[PDB]
């Protein structure tokens, strides 16, 4: 009987940050309530000023990470305000039935809906919009995110001992297919609807024009670099709703990796690079051992460095010469 | 001594259906005899009437699933009738030696041959035609299928307890590279031989024009949807002879997945999406928990919804509101 | 204290061969010293005479395999002679800190440097050049290799029993993106520097013109085929620094496969094909059971047979009719 279960309202936060949660559950099963507002908006995705009509959950690409525990209920109030122009919906890969909730959540502009589902399987999972006949266009316009369903007793290593993270970041990687004119210049439209037939042609090339983390080339750099400290245990959740990716932390490793993101399986150890298939979320646990700048990339290095799929960590603390040292610095 | 072993003749069936077999073996090792006839035929692959000269085992794309047990012998009589125009052969990834049988099975039109091999490794495996100098053209013209070598005691979960399926389907996914004129229109040829140099150029783009399940856009829809009932345990074998795929059951999961298809390994659990590398067969076990329509797709959603890699399940039975429910239906 | 550790100088060998080493360590931890000289040179990559300005470690594509044990120190003297034109460096995915050594190893022409790092994680790992702002261009010009860090007690199977290989080969697979004129002909440049803006445009297509093993179409064929004997246990290390590959031994299997190359994980068994993600090295162990010719390919068969990603094994010994036999040879 759901009516006797505690309810908790959670306020979501912008990626790459994640809302406050407990790793090990301090309550029984709950109904966890979330609200998301669909926003269609113009987004500048690169240094050159290229603009798309993005379709977002809660104003961001990716949409925010939701965090619950195994056998909680998720109750999502989904709002499509009448300033939007398109019909949207939501499919949770975490959910069982009705196309992941897609069949039940169709909202025209000016409508809302509330969906509930039981989170029966532990793991990180993609959610994405999937309206009838326009699925890839919505998804590749930025309308995806992830949800993490933690085991009730938190994460475990390959031997079953606890793994506790100190920080958690969510990296959503996005393939965009911006239409081009005859010569190769990116096209512009006043509305999302205008772009549709050009979008389909661009998608069919199977060749994205931009691949980005957190909505833009260079979004996770500078002032917006991910931070940590030597000694900290960091969990990086990474999703790709449509295309394969192969993450790599330059100067580090994936100590414990769930490449396909499902925590009932033992993690892979000591990964240099791991494959997250399109339509999946993965998670990698790392303990920092050296300070400095790290690049976190898709290790198709063309995708990383030409198309945008690169971000930075800045790590503070003490250098360990035993691990690495310059014996003779560059010289004649 | 093979001459003392029982022989059983098996009649193959058209995909997505699979011939009758026993999961747990009720006999000792057998010589299992199959016959396949090569058919070169015109196939319409999409809604627009695009026609290719397909190369098939037994008239279908994919070729039929063959089912044996570990340490049976497979004896295949392969017939290339003189109504065909090309030389064909067969390579079984299940087999050891002579290029998977490829070196021993070269049949011009009007020839036949009989190959025997011992099925020493349990798993689902691709078979495909591979004639000297024309390998990718035959394979990407539809000349591939799979074989399942069950363990003698059937399938097991990650703990080693029995897993028994109630139904089994075979989904062959096919990348086609149909040649285009200057403007983008698909070309037509009277014979397979005519298309050859145009086929090579199209292949070299590495960009397929169509990606389909069971030979055509929409082949596993409507009257041809896969069916099941709530409570049934379904095994879906999925092969891709040439290109990576990432299957996903929309509204469900892969409860137990052998993504690279080899049953001596423990399955991955609770998968949302899994990667089957080109040149591989995989298998996913699911128990249906909700009725309704499910889409089974390659979760590169451009590949799925624009290029054709989508099919349907129709599942009968009782809705479970505990798993999912609409709290407030779409409204103002 | 490093100064009390034995030092051993190792002379590297050209791929696909690997320098002499011990599988099980016969000493305590050592500082293992290597020297590599960067060579920029013209390379002919295909049968048609297509020429690139390759960037190599030690004159080869790939660079040579380095072999150490877990908790050795690697000390690399890296020389960039003044006959080169570009700045290079080295990133080891085996190493922890400073972008894998990349930040510490920047050498202009006429400079050298010596880097030391502790090999803390067992596995096969990629190394590649990665200069600031020119990373994909150097890597896809051939500037990558691998290092193997063996466990101190050698390799183990999925049950933890020893696995001993009799021979070891290193296959580096390389994606090249040679620029084309308007009509599709490959362009030529007098220097590496000339090609730069054309290289970037070619890379951005994400479509390689050639995919090769060991630097050229047909490099591991004929006189240069890999050899073995029936009964021998062979380890094939395979790396791809930038793009996914899916190796397959035609007529054989991967008995024990570490697809993502990290030996603390149990191997996958009985693989037909396995996925090595771009930015990764993998390793596959096979025992030959039949003589004859085997093809070792990327099983995107367009990549294999049209673009160059195919090599040969020639295996000597006794044919086993029990495994495979032609019952009725091709005939009317
Ligand atoms: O500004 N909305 O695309
Ligand atoms: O769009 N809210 O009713
Ligand atoms: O789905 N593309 O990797
Ligand atoms: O294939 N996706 O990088
Ligand atoms: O499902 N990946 O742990
Ligand atoms: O009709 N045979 O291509
Ligand atoms: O083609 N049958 O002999
Ligand atoms: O082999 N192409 O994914
Ligand atoms: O990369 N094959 O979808
Ligand atoms: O080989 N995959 O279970
Ligand atoms: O000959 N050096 O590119
Ligand atoms: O370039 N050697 O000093
Ligand atoms: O990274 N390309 O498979
Ligand atoms: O996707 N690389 O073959
Ligand atoms: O990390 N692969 O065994
Ligand atoms: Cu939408
Ligand atoms: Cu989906
Ligand atoms: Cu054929
Ligand atoms: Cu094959
Ligand atoms: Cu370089
Ligand atoms: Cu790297």
């Amino acid at each position: 009987d759901i009516s006797t279960l505690p309810r908790v309202k959670v306020d979501l936060v912008k990626p790459p940050f994640v809302h406050a949660h407990d790793q090990v559950a301090k309550t029984g099963p709950r109904v966890v309530e979330f609200t998301m507002t669909i926003e269609e908006k113009k987004l500048v995705i690169d240094r050159e000023g290229t603009e798309i009509h993005a379709m977002t959950f809660n104003g961001s690409v990716p949409g925010p990470l939701m965090v619950v525990h195994e056998n909680d209920y998720v109750e999502l109030r989904l709002i499509n305000p009448d300033t939007n122009t398109l019909l949207h919906n939501i499919d949770f890969h975490a959910a069982t039935g009705a196309l992941g909730g897609g069949a039940l959540t169709q909202v025209n502009p000016g409508e809302e809906t509330t969906l509930r589902f039981k989170a029966t399987k532990p793991g990180v999972f993609v959610y994405h919009c999937a309206p009838e006949g326009m699925v890839p266009w919505h998804v590749t316009s930025g309308m995806n995110g992830a949800i993490m369903v933690l085991p009730r007793d938190g994460l475990k290593d390959e031997k079953g001992q606890p793994l506790t993270y100190d920080k958690i970041y969510y990296v959503g990687e996005q393939d965009f297919y911006v239409p081009k004119d005859e010569a190769g210049n990116y096209k512009k439209y006043e509305t999302p609807g205008e772009a549709y037939e050009d979008a389909v042609k661009a998608m069919r090339t199977l060749t994205p024009t931009h691949i980005v983390f957190n909505g833009a080339v260079g979004a996770l750099t500078g002032d917006h670099a991910l931070t940590a400290a030597v000694g900290e245990r960091v969990l990086v959740v990474h999703s790709q709703a449509n295309r394969d990716t192969r993450p790599h932390l330059i100067g580090g490793h994936g100590d414990y990796v769930w490449a396909t993101g499902k925590f009932r399986n033992p993690p892979d150890l000591d990964q240099e690079t791991w494959l997250i298939p399109g339509g999946t979320a993965g998670a990698a646990f790392y303990t920092f051992r050296q300070p400095g700048v790290y690049a976190y990339v898709n290790h198709n290095l063309i995708e990383a460095f030409e198309l945008g799929a690169a971000g930075h960590f800045k790590v503070t603390g003490e250098w360990n010469d035993d691990l690495m040292t310059s014996v003779v610095k560059p010289a004649s």
